[PDB]
């Protein structure tokens, strides 16, 4: 783990994290989809063999010994609000499993279902405290990845209010 695990947000590509392994935002048929998962389909699609999993799920493929985590998100279109944010939670939950399996000191993450799975609608509070509520109890260095300014204030802010 790492010895004293912290919170980070970076306003980039994830596809350029420096972490030990990446989450990717996951479609459930394992395409290479569009935003961070064409991103991640770029750069390691050798991770994409079998990595078809549920909405809720995560299921990790490596692309030679770096990890993805294939994590999917419930797109807010087609769930109720009740039933999205119940499988937004579980994913979160399941990506904090895979980071303990796999042993490493950091994890690069982008907040799930806030984009084209967003169904419109601002997640960013709701999506990050689910990533907190899973990722506390791990002992990994956590570094957040987005692509927005106003995003990223408001990510740095929330990590900062609980330091
Ligand atoms: O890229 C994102 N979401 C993926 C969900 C499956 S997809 O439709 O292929 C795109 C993002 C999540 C947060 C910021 S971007
Ligand atoms: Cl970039
Ligand atoms: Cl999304
Ligand atoms: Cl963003």
């Amino acid at each position: 783990g790492a010895m004293a695990p912290s919170y980070r947000v970076k306003r980039m590509d994830i596809a350029k994290n420096d972490e030990e392994c990446v989450v990717n935002a996951a479609n459930p048929r394992g395409l290479p989809g569009d935003g961070v998962c064409k991103a991640v389909y770029k750069k390691w699609p050798e991770s994409f063999k079998n990595s078809a999993t549920p909405v809720g799920t995560a299921k990790t493929v490596m692309c030679g010994t770096y990890p993805v985590i294939h994590a999917v998100g419930p797109n807010f279109s087609n769930y109720t609000e009740s039933e999205g944010d119940r499988e937004l939670a579980a994913a979160y939950r399941e990506v904090a499993k895979e980071v303990t399996r796999l042993g490493v000191n950091s994890v690069a993450i982008p907040l799930l279902s806030t984009g084209v799975y967003s169904g419109g609608k601002d997640r960013l509070t709701q999506s990050l405290n689910h990533l907190f509520t899973a990722m506390d109890s791990t002992d990994a260095d956590v570094v957040i990845y987005c692509r927005d300014k106003e995003w990223e204030k408001k990510i740095s802010e929330a990590i900062q209010m609980r330091t």
